[PDB]
């Protein structure tokens, strides 16, 4: 499903009703009417692009997902959705969701905080893996408190992970997400909920290395997410196009023969209920969309 029937494309009235329908599906309410008209125009143009691109025989398809009313210029201006990131025998299949080690898909909103979401996801997972309990921890805390990062203007998964190793992290409910950087309120919220024992880097530009890490636990990884095809991604195995100018952090929560399974922080209305399967095995040392550029995971004894 791509969000529309071809009958929807046969007149301006149907297109409009389709847009109306899509707004409802995604709980979109606009500032004023001039906004709604502008949004319909963008929506119409992305639909044309979606329709023409899905005609071709590619291994993935696009769709009227949650970003269908945004121009790529707008989507890409902060780079990364709603510069999130700045500068031996393993199973055939791995999927940590199946082991109860992955929390429900989150939404970073209009804040370039994916570095924190990426880090928190891997911490949530390794604490489950080590202790048996799946908890939700605070992205907001890392957003506010990681002094090496830049809040909603982007940051570093490795710094966020280091903070949790050295100090700790509070529960989500204790320090909920606001999508805006405020002052660090860690000390106000009492004792930490969890604390890891360190951080490791996967050897970069090495697919086998990353797969091995994923087989042991979810891994924080980065990729170039700013492209229009990535923005409008609906499902299937993503082969590109994308360059190596990584700009966004995500979590690698699994893999299969042909892909790496990627947890994004753009909510469930993007991609495969929040996930994307990125092509692997192309021999290309960068990885597709530069996926092998910079990967870190938490250590928990
Ligand atoms: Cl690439
Ligand atoms: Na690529």
């Amino acid at each position: 499903i791509v969000g529309y029937s071809q009958n929807d494309l046969t007149s301006t009235e149907r297109l409009i009703q389709l847009f109306e329908s899509w707004m409802l599906k995604h709980n979109k309410i606009y500032k004023n009417i001039d906004e709604k008209i502008y949004r319909f125009e963008i929506f119409k143009d992305n639909l044309k692009y979606i329709d023409e691109t899905n005609k071709k025989n590619n291994s993935y398809w696009l769709g009227l997902n949650v970003f269908a009313d945004m121009s790529n210029d707008e989507f890409k201006e902060k780079y990364t959705g709603s510069y999130t990131t700045t500068e031996v025998n393993i199973p055939e299949y791995v999927d940590w969701r199946q082991k109860g080690a992955v929390t429900p898909v989150k939404n970073q909103g209009s804040c370039g905080s994916a570095w924190a979401f990426s880090a928190v996801s891997t911490i949530e997972s390794i604490i489950k893996i080590r202790t048996g309990n799946l908890n939700e921890y605070s992205e907001q805390e890392l957003l506010d408190c990681d002094r090496r990062s830049y809040g909603c203007n982007g940051g570093y998964p490795w710094s966020a992970l280091q903070l949790v190793a050295q100090y700790g992290i509070h529960y989500r409910n204790t320090y909920p997400y606001e999508g805006v950087q405020r002052y660090c309120r860690s000390r106000e919220k009492g004792p930490y909920a969890a604390k890891t024992d360190g951080v490791r880097q996967v050897q970069p530009y090495n697919e086998g290395a990353l797969l091995y890490s994923i087989a042991n636990q979810p891994v924080s990884v980065v990729l170039e997410a700013a492209g229009k095809d990535f923005q409008l991604y609906r499902g299937g195995i993503f082969v590109g196009p994308c360059g190596n100018k990584v700009d966004h952090a995500v979590a690698a929560v699994g893999y299969g023969p042909n892909y790496i399974l990627i947890r994004n922080s753009w909510g469930t209305g993007w991609g495969e209920n929040g996930y994307i399967r990125i092509k692997r095995g192309t021999g290309n040392s960068y990885g597709v969309c530069g996926l092998y550029t910079s990967s870190f995971y938490p250590v928990k004894n």
